RNA sequence: AGAGAGAGAG
C-alpha cells in the first residue's frame, strides 16, 4: 500500500525526471495509496481532501501504462469543465516532458479543423477533454477507442450527476469491456456510489467520511448581512482585503455575475467576470490574466468551483451559498492549495443562516465570525 | 426530476 517516495514506485527513469522537474519531492497522502493500484490495472475510486494532488495521481498512473512505442490513444480523461480540462492537460505533459508522450486536449470552443487535423495526423497517447467534444470526435471516428484501456473521471460525482450521466454513458458505450475505470473527486455521495456498481468490477474503494473532508489549512468564516441588498457594500468594504492576494467570488447564476461586476466597475473596483455564456476566447483570456497575477479578484460561477488550481489564490468569498451540499467543499478548496493557508468567507443573510447550519452539522465543522486581524491570515 | 451550474459541431 504505502510508498515512501516516487523512486519506490518502479517508474521509468525518464518519468521520475519530469516529476521532480515539475516541483514534487514527496508523494501526498492519496498519491502514496492510489498511484500503484491505478498502474496495476484495477478499477479505482479515489477520494481525498481538496488540493492533495489528485490530478497528478492518475497523470502519473496513466503515463506508466502508456506503451509509448504504440502511437495510439490509450487513456481518456474527462472533466466537467473546459478550464479544468486544459489545466489537467498541462499537468500530464509536465510530468511526462522527458518521455515524448503526447497528450491532447479535446474540449469545446477550440478550433475544430485544427483538432481534426492533429488527430488524423498523430494519435495522442492521452486524451483529456470534456464529454461534448470527446463524444463528438468519437462519433466522427476521429478518436478511436480500439486501444483505450484506461478511462478516468475527474470530479466523478459531477460527471455522474443528472446532467452528465447520460453523456458519460454515451462515451462508455463506445469503450471496450476490459477498459479500466478510475474515479476521482473530493466528494462522493452515497447515491453516486450506488451507480458505480452498474459499471465497475468491484473497484478499490478509497473513501472518506464527510466529517473529515474540511481541510485544516482552510479557515472558514461568515459575515452577517441580514438582507441581500447589503451584500454589495460588504464586498466593497472587503475589497482592499481581497487584493491582498487573489480571491474568487462565487455567484450562483451567470446573470448575477454580470450584475455584480457592472456594479463594482461603476464604483471603480478592478474585478473580472467569468461564466459559461462567455465566448471561449474570453474565458481563456480571463483565466490567463488570473493565473499570471494580472487580475487579482475574479467573480465567477460554479464553473471554477471544481478542480481549478491557482496557488496564488488564498481567499474564497461565497457571495451566494451553494445550492448543492457537496459543491461547498470544492468552492473553498480553491484557496490554501496543498498545505498552504487559505481563508473562506460566507456572506450569509438571515434566511441563509438556516442553510449554514446544515453545512456545519453535515461536515462537523464550526464556522466562526470573521475578526479584524484576518488580513494577516490571508 | 427540473431549475441553477456545466457540458459537441454549426
Ligand atoms: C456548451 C453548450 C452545449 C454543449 C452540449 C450540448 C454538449 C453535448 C454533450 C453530450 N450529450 C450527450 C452526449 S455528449 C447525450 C446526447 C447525445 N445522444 C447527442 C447526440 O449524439 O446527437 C448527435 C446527433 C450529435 C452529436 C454527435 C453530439 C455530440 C456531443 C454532444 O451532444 O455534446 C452550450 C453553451 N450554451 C451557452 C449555449
Ligand atoms: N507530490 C506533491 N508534492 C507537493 N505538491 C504537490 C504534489 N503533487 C501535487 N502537488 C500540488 O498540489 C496541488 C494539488 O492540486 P490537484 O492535483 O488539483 O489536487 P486536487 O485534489 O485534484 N484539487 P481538487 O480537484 O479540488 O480536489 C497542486 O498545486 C499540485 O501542483
Ligand atoms: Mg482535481
Amino acid at each position: 500500500e504505502i510508498v515512501d517516495s516516487f523512486d519506490d514506485m518502479n517508474l521509468s527513469e525518464s518519468l521520475l525526471r519530469g516529476i521532480y522537474a515539475y516541483g514534487f519531492e514527496k508523494p501526498s497522502a492519496i498519491q502514496q495509496r492510489a498511484i500503484l493500484p491505478c498502474i496495476k490495472g484495477y478499477d479505482v475510486i479515489a477520494q481525498a481532501q481538496s488540493g492533495t494532488g489528485k490530478t497528478a495521481t492518475f497523470a502519473i498512473s496513466i503515463l506508466q501504462q502508456i506503451e509509448l512505442d504504440l502511437k495510439a490513444t490509450q487513456a481518456l480523461v474527462l472533466a466537467p469543465t473546459r478550464e479544468l480540462a486544459q489545466q489537467i492537460q498541462k499537468v500530464v505533459m509536465a510530468l511526462g516532458d522527458y518521455m515524448g508522450a503526447s497528450c491532447h486536449a479535446c474540449i469545446g470552443g477550440t478550433n475544430v479543423r485544427a483538432e481534426v487535423q492533429k488527430l488524423q495526423m498523430e494519435a495522442p497517447h492521452i486524451i483529456v477533454g470534456t464529454p461534448g467534444r470527446v463524444f463528438d470526435m468519437l462519433n466522427r471516428r476521429y478518436l478511436s477507442p480500439k486501444y483505450i484501456k484506461m478511462f478516468v473521471l475527474d470530479e466523478a460525482d459531477e460527471m455522474l450527476s443528472r446532467g452528465f450521466k447520460d453523456q458519460i454513458y454515451d462515451i462508455f458505450q463506445k469503450l471496450n469491456s476490459n477498459t479500466q475505470v478510475v474515479l476521482l473527486s473530493a466528494t462522493m455521495p452515497s447515491d453516486v456510489l450506488e451507480v458505480t456498481k452498474k459499471f465497475m468490477r468491484d473497484p478499490i474503494r478509497i473513501l472518506v467520511k464527510k466529517e473529515e473532508l474540511t481541510l485544516e489549512g482552510i479557515r472558514q468564516f461568515y459575515i452577517n448581512v441580514e438582507r441581500e441588498e447589503w451584500k454589495l457594500d460588504t464586498l466593497c468594504d472587503l475589497y482592499e482585503t481581497l487584493t491582498i492576494t487573489q480571491a474568487v467570488i462565487f455567484i450562483n447564476t451567470r446573470r448575477k455575475v454580470d450584475w455584480l461586476t457592472e456594479k463594482m466597475h461603476a464604483r471603480d473596483f478592478t474585478v473580472s467576470a467569468m461564466h459559461g455564456d462567455m465566448d471561449q476566447k474570453e474565458r481563456d483570456v480571463i483565466m490567463r490574466e488570473f493565473r499570471s497575477g494580472s487580475s487579482r479578484v475574479l467573480i465567477t460561477t460554479d464553473l471554477l468551483a471544481r478542480g481549478i488550481d491557482v496557488q496564488q489564490v488564498s481567499l474564497v468569498i461565497n457571495y451566494d451559498l451553494p445550492t448543492n451540499r457537496e459543491n461547498y467543499i470544492h468552492r473553498i478548496g480553491r484557496g490554501g492549495r496543498f498545505g498552504r493557508k487559505g481563508v473562506a468567507i460566507n456572506m450569509v443573510t438571515e434566511e441563509d443562516k438556516r442553510t449554514l447550519r446544515d453545512i456545519e452539522t453535515f461536515y462537523n465543522t464550526s464556522i466562526e465570525e470573521m475578526p479584524l486581524n484576518v488580513a494577516d491570515l490571508i
